[PDB]
This record gives C-alpha cells, sequence and structure tokens, in this order.
C-alpha cells in the first residue's frame, strides 16, 4: 500500500476503509492464493493474523505509520481468521472489524454455508441493520430451500406481507431488504410451502423474541447496544489452563432462583419493561430481569466463593416447565428476563467479578411447536426425515440431521456464536447418549444400524468433535464439558486421540455412590464403603467433575437435608461431611442453587428458593460452612493443581469399613502444600485414631466440617497434631488424632512451626 493512503485512513480522509482494511486477494497462485490482511489499531504497538482452524499464526507488520498493520499470508481460502492486538502489556483476540463489507450475503457466504462450514453465518442470516443502495434499514434472510413462496411480515406492514416478498437466491436462501425500519422491528416469516399450505414461523437465527408464549423475532443491533469491559478477564481465559485452575460452580435456573413483585415493572439496564408473571397460578409474582441478577446474584455469589455459574439453557424456549431444555430460538436469550443487552451487562459484571458463566446448551433435539424449526419449509428441513433417527419418540422431540451440511453448520455457529458475542466460559451438554446412539431409547425393531452394522450415530460423533475442534481453536482456555452416562469412552479426550472433544465430564457413577452412600444409615455404610472409593478406580479415564445437580433434587427424590438419615443435627452433619468430601476429592466441583443453605423442599421450577430460611441459625452456618469450603478450595492449590494426575492424590488407609472411616493425601507441585484429609462417616466420634503422614512435623488443623460456626459439636484437635515417629499405613510418621463425628478433617504440615 501507499504512504497517501495509508495516512487517508490515519486521518480518516479515506472515501471506503473497507477498499484496503481486512482481506484482500493478491493474486493467485496454482494451488494456492495470496492475500493481505490490513488493520489500522490506534494505541496497539503489535498485531497478528491467527488461523486457529489451522492452528497457525502470523505477525503483522507495520507499514508507514506505526499503527497501520499488514501481514501477506499464502493459502487457498482466508475464511476463518482473527486479530490479536497488543496495546501496552495487554492483548485482545478479535474478529476483523472489516471483514464484512456489505450485509447481503455473497456468493462465497452461500458456498460456505452449503458446505457447512460457514463459522459466522449468523452475521448474515436472520435480521441485521444495514445499508444497501444508499438507504438504511434491515435486510432479512432465511434457508428454505423447499418454500414457494416467503414474505417478512411484521409490525411495518401490518403483518401484511404482499409487498416484502422475498428472493430467492441460488435455489436456497431467501433474502429482503427493507428500507428505514431498524432494532425492534417484530417480524415473522410467511412461508408458503409446495402444498400451497401458507404458515408463520419465528427466525431461527432471530436474536431476540417476544415474550412467551408470543413467538415473533425481534430485529436487535447486535453490535451496537452494548459496551464491555472484560478485556482482562478474557485475556487471563486465553492464556491459561482451567483444567490447573479451582473450578466450583454455582448451578442457577434463573426463572426460579429468586422471585420479584409482579405489581411493578421489569428494570432493565437503563430502562424497564412489563413484568414477566411466572404463573396464572402465582399471579404476584414475576421473573427476575438479567440486570436485576447482575445486581443480586452476581454478589451472592462473589460472596459465596464460587468461581463460576451455570445456567440452565438461557436460549428462547416457550414453556417454563421445561427448565430451557426444549429450545426453540437458539440464537437468543430468553425474553422472560429481559433484552440482549441486559444478559451481556449480565456477563460482563461477573467478568468484572472474577466470574465465569458456563451456559447448558441444547444441540440434540428440538420440540414439534408450529413457530419453531420443525417441517420448516414443508420439508424435514433441520430434523431427519425419517422417524427412527429424526424424532426421540418417548421425549414427543425431533432430532436435528447432523449430517446435513446447513443443520450442521447452525448448530456449530451457534456454540460459536454465544462465546462471540456473548462472552461466555463454557458450555455443557446434557444427555449427549442421546445424541451419540442411534438405537436410544428405541425398540428393537424400531431403529437401524450404521453403514459399519453399529450403534454408533456417526454423524452426531462428527459433529461433536467438529464443535469442540472449532470451540478450542476460536477460544481456547474454555469449559467443554458434558454428562455422558453409558460409558462411552475418551469423553473428555482431544479429538485427536479418538475423544469426543469436551475438557471435563460430569461423574454420574460418583454421584450416585456418594447420594446412595450418604442415604444409608450409618450403622451399615460399613456394607457399603466401595461407594466411598469405588469411583477412583476409573477416575483417570477422563477429566472429572463432581456435580451434584438440579436433577438429583427434583421428582421425590429430595433435597439434600432430607436424603440424609438421623436427626437434624445428623442430617446437616451429613451434608457437611459430603460436601467436604467432594470438595477434597480429585474433581472440578458443580452443586445447584439451594444445596448450599439447606432448602428442605425439592426444586420447584413455578415458585423461587427458599429465601426465609435463612433468617434461622442452622441454615446461616451451612451457608457460613460453604462460603469457608470455597474460600479454602480456592486458597490450597494441592486442592487443585493435580486433579487430574496420579501426583495429586494418594489413599493413606481405605480398609476401616466397619467404622466407615477413610484418609488420602493431596498434593500440589510444592511438597509442603500436601494435605491429609480424614472422613469419618459415622456419628461415633473417635478420640484416638492414627493416620499414617509422610512428614515429622506440626499437622495444623485447616479446616474441621464440625466446627461450630457450622453447626458442628465443635470436637477436634484444637488446632492441629505433631506426628509421632511411629510408623502407620505405611508410613514413617503418624497422627493420633481426634476425629469428630460425621465430618471431614483438613490437616497441612506447618514446617516453619516452633517446637
Ligand atoms: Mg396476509
Ligand atoms: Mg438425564
Ligand atoms: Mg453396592
Ligand atoms: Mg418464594
Amino acid at each position: 500500500i501507499s504512504a497517501d493512503q495509508v495516512n487517508q485512513i490515519i486521518y480518516n480522509l479515506h472515501h471506503d476503509p473497507f477498499e484496503i482494511l481486512g482481506c484482500h486477494l493478491l493474486e493467485e497462485g496454482k494451488n494456492t492464493k495470496k492475500w493481505v490482511v490490513r488493520a489500522y489499531l490506534p494505541k496497539a504497538e503489535a498485531a497478528w493474523v491467527i488461523r486457529p482452524t489451522e492452528r497457525k499464526e502470523d505477525p503483522m507488520n507495520s507499514v508507514h505509520h506505526p499503527n497501520f498493520f499488514e501481514c501477506i499470508i499464502e493459502t487457498p481460502e482466508l475464511n476463518h481468521y482473527q486479530l490479536k492486538v497488543k496495546e501496552g502489556e495487554h492483548e485482545k483476540v478479535i474478529y476483523d472489524p472489516y471483514a464484512f463489507s456489505s450485509p447481503y450475503l455473497t456468493d462465497e457466504d452461500i458456498y460456505l454455508f452449503s458446505e457447512g462450514n460457514h463459522h459466522r453465518i449468523y452475521e448474515k442470516l436472520g435480521a441485521h441493520v444495514g445499508e444497501i443502495n444508499g438507504v438504511k434499514g434491515v435486510y432479512f434472510a432465511v434457508w428454505a430451500p423447499n418454500a414457494r413462496n416467503v414474505s417478512v411480515i411484521g409490525d411495518f406492514n401490518n403483518w401484511d406481507g404482499r409487498e416484502h416478498q422475498m428472493r430467492k437466491r441460488n435455489y436456497t436462501i431467501w433474502e429482503l431488504f427493507v428500507p428505514e425500519i431498524g432494532s425492534g422491528t417484530v417480524y415473522k416469516y410467511e412461508i408458503k410451502n409446495s402444498e400451497g399450505h401458507i404458515y408463520e414461523k419465528s427466525d431461527p437465527y432471530g436474536f431476540y423474541r417476544e415474550v412467551r408464549p408470543n413467538t415473533a423475532s425481534i430485529v436487535v443491533d447486535i453490535d451496537n447496544i452494548y459496551q464491555w469491559h472484560d478485556e482482562e478477564w478474557l485475556e487471563k481465559r486465553r492464556n491459561s489452563d482451567p483444567l490447573k485452575q479451582p473450578v466450583s460452580v454455582y448451578e442457577v435456573h434463573l426463572g426460579s432462583w429468586l422471585h420479584g413483585s409482579s405489581a411493578e415493572k421489569m428494570p432493565l439496564l437503563n430502562g424497564e419493561a412489563d413484568p414477566v408473571i411466572v404463573s396464572e397460578w402465582n399471579p404476584g409474582a414475576r421473573f427476575l430481569s438479567y440486570y436485576e441478577l447482575a445486581e443480586k446474584l452476581i454478589p451472592y455469589v462473589k460472596d459465596m466463593g464460587y468461581t463460576h455459574i451455570e445456567l440452565l439453557p438461557i436460549a428462547e424456549h416457550p414453556f417454563d416447565g421445561s427448565w430451557g431444555y426444549q429450545v426453540t430460538g437458539f440464537y437468543s436469550p430468553t425474553s422472560r428476563f429481559g433484552r440482549p443487552e441486559d444478559f451481556m451487562y449480565f456477563v460482563d459484571k461477573c467478568h468484572e467479578n472474577g466470574i465465569g458463566v458456563i451456559l447448558d446448551w441444547v444441540p440434540g433435539h428440538f420440540p414439534k411447536d408450529s413457530h419453531g424449526l420443525a417441517y420448516f419449509d414443508g420439508t424435514h428441513l433441520y430434523e431427519h426425515a425419517d422417524p427412527r433417527i429424526g424424532e426421540h419418540k418417548e421425549w414427543g422431540t425431533l432430532v436435528f440431521n447432523y449430517g446435513r451440511h446447513e443443520v450442521r453448520n447452525f448448530l456449530v455457529a451457534n456454540v460459536l456464536f454465544w462465546f462471540d458475542k456473548y462472552h461466555v466460559d463454557g458450555i455443557r451438554v446434557d444427555a449427549v447418549a442421546s445424541m451419540l446412539y442411534r438405537n436410544y431409547l428405541r425398540k428393537e425393531g424400531e431403529w437401524i444400524a450404521n453403514e459399519y452394522g453399529g450403534d454408533e450415530h456417526i454423524e452426531a460423533v462428527s459433529f461433536i468433535r467438529e464443535v469442540n475442534t472449532l470451540l478450542f481453536e476460536y477460544f481456547p482456555g474454555i469449559l467443554s464439558i458434558a454428562e455422558e452416562s453409558t460409558e462411552w469412552e475418551k469423553v473428555s479426550r482431544p479429538v485427536y486421540d479418538g475423544g469426543l472433544g469436551f475438557n471435563l465430564k460430569w461423574d454420574m457413577g460418583w454421584m450416585h455412590d456418594m447420594l446412595d452412600y450418604f442415604n444409608i444409615d450409618p450403622y451399615f455404610r460399613q456394607y457399603h464403603q466401595n461407594n466411598v472409593t469405588f469411583s477412583m478406580l476409573y477416575y483417570y479415564n477422563e477429566n472429572f467433575m463432581l456435580a451434584l445437580s438440579h436433577d438429583e433434587i427434583v421428582h421425590g427424590k429430595s433435597n439434600m437435608l432430607g436424603k440424609m438419615p438421623g436427626d437434624e443435627w445428623q442430617k446437616y452433619a451429613n451434608v457437611r461431611a459430603l460436601f467436604t468430601y467432594m470438595y477434597t476429592h480429585p474433581g472440578k466441583k458443580t452443586m445447584f442453587m439451594s444445596m448450599e443453605f439447606g432448602q428442605w423442599s425439592e426444586w420447584n421450577v413455578n415458585g423461587d428458593l427458599e429465601w426465609h430460611l435463612l433468617q434461622y441459625e442452622p441454615h446461616q452456618q451451612l451457608k457460613q460452612f460453604f462460603t469457608d469450603l470455597n474460600a479454602l478450595y480456592q486458597q490450597e492449590p494441592a486442592l487443585y493443581t493435580h486433579d487430574f494426575e496420579y501426583h495429586g492424590f494418594e489413599w493413606i488407609d481405605c480398609n476401616d469399613n466397619t467404622h466407615s472411616v477413610v484418609s488420602f493425601l493431596r498434593r500440589s507441585d510444592d511438597p509442603n502444600d500436601s494435605l491429609v484429609v480424614v472422613c469419618n462417616f459415622t456419628p461415633q466420634p473417635h478420640s484416638h485414631y492414627r493416620i499414617g503422614v509422610p512428614e515429622a512435623g506440626y499437622y495444623v488443623e485447616l479446616f474441621n466440617s464440625d466446627a461450630k460456626q457450622y453447626g458442628g459439636s465443635n470436637m477436634g484437635n484444637l488446632g492441629g497434631k505433631w506426628a509421632d515417629e511411629w510408623s502407620f499405613h505405611n508410613k514413617p510418621y503418624s497422627l493420633d488424632l481426634c476425629l469428630p463425628p460425621l465430618a471431614v478433617l483438613i490437616l497441612k504440615l506447618d514446617p516453619t512451626k516452633v517446637p
């Protein structure tokens, strides 16, 4: 480029910076092409072009001015890249702001989408504010290749689409530009199918939607509604390995954590809306907005000391009682809680408070509601046409056709969309088995095998691998968490090693072993010591997340206190012993709202949590217990650096079944960070109980779940114990401990203690 051109850009004299900035073809070679990417990055000293899907990264060079950058790259296609921008000591990674010079679909957009590889398809399908022919308006586009006609109906035309008939491109996608409308426009698509039947659909790629049970889509100027402040969070995330960090998740259903009064408006970020009543049966209650949740949930979680919030599905869904697991608006956060920018504010405030956001994401099916994706254009478009692979009959839902390019593209671009536009830090996928098996919940003679004669759903496996490959390429540092309940192998292993590419898997076996164990009267746990220890036998085959979820405190299963045997004191003590064991056992942690304060009732999705319980001491003490345990967890490296290495754990003794005692070490990089954990899972106290330890010295009683401030009896070792030179459990030294009833101790050597 010339210095004249560069200076036109620097000084805002250039007539159209997209001529020069962005990605431009320079020349074609025999088997490759030469491109240049240019960027004007005021205040950046350095920049790079990352090609994350090729695992490449190229520096940019200043050209004529220190903040004008160019990068020449030879490759056959340069469709997928990011800019890394360094401004002083800080780096950010962004999409190129000059990537798309028009709002309409290009030939290249259509080709990429037809092949299933358009990772940013949501920039062109849906509804986008823009300019065509010199006039501002909204561009709409929708994939409906077998429709006879499609028209845009909405507020702007009184729901009569005759003068807003779309134009079909390349026999596949319909488009229309509508001048002089903008964000907040309410619309649907009116489709006529091959039989002539006329019906109405919400936008598959819509970014916002009316409040259930109304279904119109709403235009969002998605890139001009919110200013983020989380660059330092995002940089730290990119440059860190979450597997080696504390990860303590507070699982939340946003619709049922806390309700407000329906007698007032729902406040939003700088505005308000009509209240959303929770149900006709509870009409004085309304949902809280994403704004109000930022103001209340976030400081609550920060005070409790969790590292992450995991949300049950927030994509738009028509029925509260699905809990979010039956989605019809994949590209929009539910309007129950306000607007897209209110959820952006929620995530930005989590990041400001050093809290990550994990979304439950639901790619496995969709319901049959007429407004949604079903039979979209008069053919089985999103779902497979064969009900033996295209329906989950026991659920009454439809299964995406994962092998169809445009359908795979809808879902793969959708997971990226939440990381891109909403900055989230992870996803969790429920019921991964539903996707992986062609015979899932199907009777003999009602499914067919794969091309090789097996029961593996090959197209679904390919799709899941693609999702996790892309996600970690574009957004290193995230969490991709699976619940898979059939022992499919290598769930949380890299795709190149034959894995599915998640980085964490819920340890459902552990959860069942634990909850079944603690439900047993303590005298009988001696016949079930194996429930305590078994899950370590397979532990290192996956990277496990120890999750006690919403699914375990519904449908007659009781909330945690109610699962426990004994009198009230003992029920609380069992909860504290179980959770202290959970937080000291190798693996990351997840627990669901209400578990942290001892709600007695099961979770009810139609009301809010029983907050009034926190007026009373026993509930206050249990919440203080979790607050302290989460603080300890973040403070003690041996509880998180080596979860997934042999080094990080070793049993001391797990043979004392008649007293339901087990003990173990956790370790980290520094030997002085090793912890001794001792568990007593009966109410019998032990005044003298010897435990083998590896070093001489004074072992401080770092945590004791029977402390009085947690509601316990305050039994224990009064600060700690000096080790005896008395060989025990095959170790050269040993502690003669007092074990409190229904309790866990954590001890730690203090090598500086004065004898
Ligand atoms: Mg009409
Ligand atoms: Mg399940
Ligand atoms: Mg058993
Ligand atoms: Mg209530």
